[PDB]
């Protein structure tokens, strides 16, 4: 209980280094009431996940729902994937991230009106600022771009991006069907005929659980390299274009390296399709407060930490909002170059710019982070409209009914082949 | 989905089959050794909790380390609420949730009276030292910290903090016998001011020159140009280059503040840990783990061996005949000078061995710093395996209460709105 304060303390000097006035102490007034509702037909979706791990391997269940003005859509997916502890996590949130993506952009297309929103729950920068990705998944494109060569890696990317095509097509008249579909997620389902295709005919078995790759003949992994010692770079380039050059390397991480690769253009494509909604919001009641004030997009304030002071100071607690004056841009490191020329809502968002607002609902309510793709102004009444606490109803309903013993079944599984083994 | 039922079961047996050919090394059928049989210890067994809570932007942490053994409960105890960033604010928690019990597994054997003391840890010795538990933000601060004062500086500072963290070690263990518990088992939080007030600001953005090794940058790729632009080299000296290379950083208030914060929570992270070993007899016991890097020697997780045995033929263990050595580079220069428990360990190296006591148990993994033999007998004297069952079971959350208790506290003194969000 002596670090109660130490606590206090630190998130108070918190506080105050916010009642330190930068540019905030007018922007506050700057508050705006808020605009007059207007008739809007809307979906809200969120999503759950259950995780877990048995023994090194991680067994997931996502659930994605998307609740309002129409009937009730649904996705949902289930799987085990190599337990890590940076790449386990990380593939899972992005299966997470895209199945809502996905449930958004077709509930979008099944929404009657003349003035149309879809609503998310989260907020549109977290993906774009620090993304389910780290320094880790890039590499994983890099390296795909470099063992299989820039031909055949187009070459694999455009065949993907298609096949994803038609997958949003079956998934979409599944919906329209029974309501739900329980195969969303594409990348898991034909990674291994791709890697037979694209992957397979490039390499040969090595001593022990390796395979021997050559290398085509602009992006190079840092092996070859350290493969190179005795030699000048000269003949490290002659030995590269004489088509000589070769590595050796882990077959799983080739496979792995793969899946990410496929795992993330799926994630990206559904970014693309959600962005082709004209009204879409996000809504969030905590963004964050250093990620993003340091965002070298200049700074922002953390709307927990900003409503604390502005009861304190103006005294307002007063409804309305406040929007942020410069329009947000996702960074050059965030996103590859070669890749948006296949996401042209992507490429055009980044160009673009996101428009974000903290909007306070209610009376003495939070203040919620509330990013758009189109002015605060356009959007807002649009969102006011389904508006039922210091909140809003769908999200309420969306939330509240996206959340178990569906796991111990599928302990009660592989007796009828294998083993018990594991799960215990 | 029931179709996928079968994908997950494929994802398996896949695995399972693939464990099936040449790894064997085949002494599975020869090397399982029944079990050598008890001997006498003065035992310990230490294990940890951590509750965390998010408030907005500000993360929230409850740790409960607890080590029970022959001799008396002991508990060390921490709460403490940091800036959110995205995986760091985990890595920070589960870090001084390493530091608690390392910490206190080691005061354990301190005072522990007998011909036999044997300290008994849940986790893996390994998994600490494969690479840094804060990941490569660490190594980062570390050098930021170390470009920013000067090497030289930097020794002092070092020095100081470790001079400081036993003057800690030696009051914690007072309280720890009066009370037998303590409530700041970690001083990287009240000490840090002081040491920027004496190592930094006594000189204070401002502009880092850096190896650009230190942020984990290159391993990646290069395109192909760099190569040409030194074409008439050889590749020896280019890779001496892209080593040499340095970067500039730009850093508030902030940013030197928290490498600073981080490096000495490093350090005392460390401290826990080459104390620890110093512990004559130091048995790990894990159920399941990380085994990626560490094929990288072959190696099997439990489990997974387990249900291969049983598809080819009782209690008893199996040892590993090479003691795998942690990566040297994993831990820098200017550190193991300060660390011989350490340094002793990469030299030396850590002996494996997969164990099961009962007919149906799943064999946990078993770690040691010195030989397996001479260890797990002191350890099977205490067999249940009891030690562990309290270690573990009364660490674990005593209610979230503790989390819903700070809020209305606050108002009483100005503003509960972050209390809130
Ligand atoms: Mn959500
Ligand atoms: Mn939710
Ligand atoms: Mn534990
Ligand atoms: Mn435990």
């Amino acid at each position: 209980k002596q670090s109660i304060e130490r606590i206090t303390k630190i998130l108070l000097d918190e506080l105050e280094n916010v009642r330190e006035n930068e540019q905030i102490r007018n922007i506050i007034n700057s508050w705006k009431p808020l605009p007059s509702p207007e008739k809007s037909s809307i979906y809200a979706v969120d999503g759950s996940r259950s995780v877990s791990r048995l023994s090194g391997t991680v067994i997931y269940f996502l659930s994605a729902l998307a609740v309002g003005s129409g009937k009730q859509l649904r996705l949902s997916y289930a799987n085990a994937i190599k337990s890590n502890y940076g790449t386990s996590d990380q593939i899972v949130r992005m299966q997470m991230e895209t199945l809502e993506n996905m449930l958004g952009y077709l509930a979008y297309r099944k929404l009657e009106g003349e003035k149309r929103a879809i609503l998310m729950d989260g907020t549109l920068t977290g993906s774009l600022v620090r993304p389910p990705v780290y320094p880790e998944d890039i590499r994983s494109l890099n390296v795909m771009r470099a063992l299989i060569g820039e031909s055949d890696f187009e070459n694999l990317l455009n065949e993907f991006l298609e096949k994803l095509r038609d997958h949003y097509r079956k998934v979409e008249e599944h919906l329209e069907k029974n309501g739900n579909y329980d195969s969303p997620i594409l990348t898991d389902n034909v990674v291994e005929k791709l890697r037979k295709k694209y992957i397979d005919t490039k390499v040969i078995a090595y001593g022990s659980g390796k395979v021997k790759v050559k290398i085509p003949r602009r992006v190079i992994p840092i092996e070859v390299l350290e493969s190179s010692r005795g030699k000048s770079v000269d003949e490290l380039l002659q030995e590269l274009d004489e088509e000589k050059v070769e590595l050796y390397l882990g077959k799983d991480d080739i496979y792995d390296a793969l899946h990410m690769t496929l795992s993330y253009i799926e994630y990206l494509y559904s970014i693309d399709k959600l962005l082709e909604v004209k009204n879409l919001a996000y809504i969030a009641k905590s963004f964050y407060t250093k990620t993003l004030a340091r965002t070298l997009g200049v700074e922002i304030v953390d709307t927990a930490l900003l409503d604390a002071v502005i009861r304190t100071l103006i005294g307002h607690e007063k409804e309305g909002y406040l929007e942020i004056e410069h329009a947000v841009v996702p960074p050059k490191w965030s996103f590859p170059d070669f890749l948006l020329s296949k996401f042209r809502n992507i490429e055009k968002l980044i160009d673009k710019g996101i428009h974000l607002a903290y909007v306070r609902f209610e009376q003495g309510d939070v203040i919620y982070m509330l990013q758009s793709t189109t002015n605060i102004e356009k959007i807002l009444p649009l969102i006011l409209h389904h508006k039922a606490g210091g909140y809003l109803r769908p999200l309420q309903l969306a939330h509240h009914g996206v959340k178990k013993e569906a796991r111990h079944t599928l302990e009660a599984l592989i007796n009828a082949l294998r083993n018990r083994d594991p799960a215990l």
